[PDB]
């Protein structure tokens, strides 16, 4: 290789265009593919190969190519432009031997079609990571990675870019495409217990872990909730498929455990080994959670089929309420 040049600051007027084609993305920067030959923008220091770092004082550092050549196609015709650019020929090598420009993730709200055999369709809730923003040489058309299975990189194909991902959203909270990156919980979570038992669970998990237990005291109301989490203790938590999915909506994002009954007459056996006390109908029980589960298991993070002989349900909800808490989870940026 070689070292790097003294920066470049440059002022050239816009013919009809500036006369500049594109490469580079968010992640590697916006680099100059190519000068008009004859150009006024090869009249001044920009050559092939150079990182464009400013336009008329504007952060091209963090800025998709799209969202560059469009803020190059904006400026008005025979006026000036005042580029401050660097030549990096490390970084554009890179870029021409593998392609790679754009890259963040985007979580999608909204159902799609595929109308080619390259397009993805999607539900809402499956994440891309975007990679071309320009596919091939056109606006309209972004690259995108499948992320499905643990988080991997599973299949590559070509989807709407944001703002036509508005309109087939449009005509029907949440874009039609969030921007958002992997984290932990910087915060103990908390916890939603569904099943039969899942009263017991609450009971026994907040009395016989107490130091990391504590369940909050109800409906919602997350000043509980929140003067918990404070504690570093897990908020134990009775409520609700709605009342789940608004804590979704905050990013506030619980572990929801369902705790799957084997079958009905499973229920009676195992209520009575541990709360013979409870009024509550078994049948009544088991009919409930499956009607939560036929309807929406959208919300349960992870779950657990009851083995109706043990309990051994309590070890495997202690294991992943705390390897979830230890899971990276999507969250919003914006």
């Amino acid at each position: 290789m070689i070292l790097r040049p003294s920066m470049k600051l440059v002022k050239f007027r816009k013919g009809d265009s500036v006369g500049l084609r594109l490469a580079g993305g968010n992640d590697v920067g916006i680099f100059v593919a190519g000068v008009l030959e004859d150009s006024p923008a090869a009249k001044e220091g920009l050559e092939e190969g150079d990182q464009i770092l400013r336009v008329n004082n504007v952060d091209f550092t963090n800025i998709i190519r799209e969202e560059a050549v469009l803020f190059l196609l904006d400026l008005p015709k025979g006026e000036e432009v005042t580029i401050l650019a660097q030549k990096k020929k490390d970084v554009y090598r890179r870029i021409v031997e593998s392609d790679v420009g754009d890259s963040f993730y985007i979580r999608t709200h909204f159902e799609y079609e595929k109308e080619s055999p390259y397009g993805l369709s999607f539900n809402k809730g499956e994440v891309f990571r975007v990679v071309d923003t320009l596919y091939n040489g056109k606006l309209g058309s972004w690259l995108a990675i499948r992320i499905g299975k643990n988080h991997k990189e599973v299949e590559r194909g070509i989807i709407p870019n944001k703002n036509r991902a508005e309109q087939l959203a449009s005509v029907q909270k949440f874009p039609a495409y969030e921007r958002v990156v992997l984290r932990e919980a910087g915060f103990l979570r908390p916890v939603t217990i569904f099943g039969p038992i899942a009263d017991v669970a609450r009971e026994k998990l907040a009395r016989e872990e107490p130091d990391i237990y504590q369940i909050a005291k109800s409906i919602i109301r997350l000043h509980t909730i929140k003067q918990i989490i404070d504690q570093d203790k897990h908020a134990l938590l009775d409520v609700t498929p709605n009342a789940v999915d608004r804590l979704n909506y905050a990013q506030w994002y619980p572990i929801v455990v369902f705790l799957n009954p084997d079958s009905k007459q499973g229920v009676k056996t195992m209520r009575m080994r541990l709360c013979p006390e409870s009024r509550k109908s078994a049948r009544k029980l088991y009919e409930r959670s499956h009607k939560l589960r036929k309807n929406n298991h959208h919300l349960f993070t992870t779950t657990i089929n009851l083995n109706s002989m043990n309990d051994g349900w309590y070890g495997a909800l202690k294991e992943a309420i705390q390897q979830q808490q230890n899971q990276l989870v999507w969250v919003s940026e914006g």
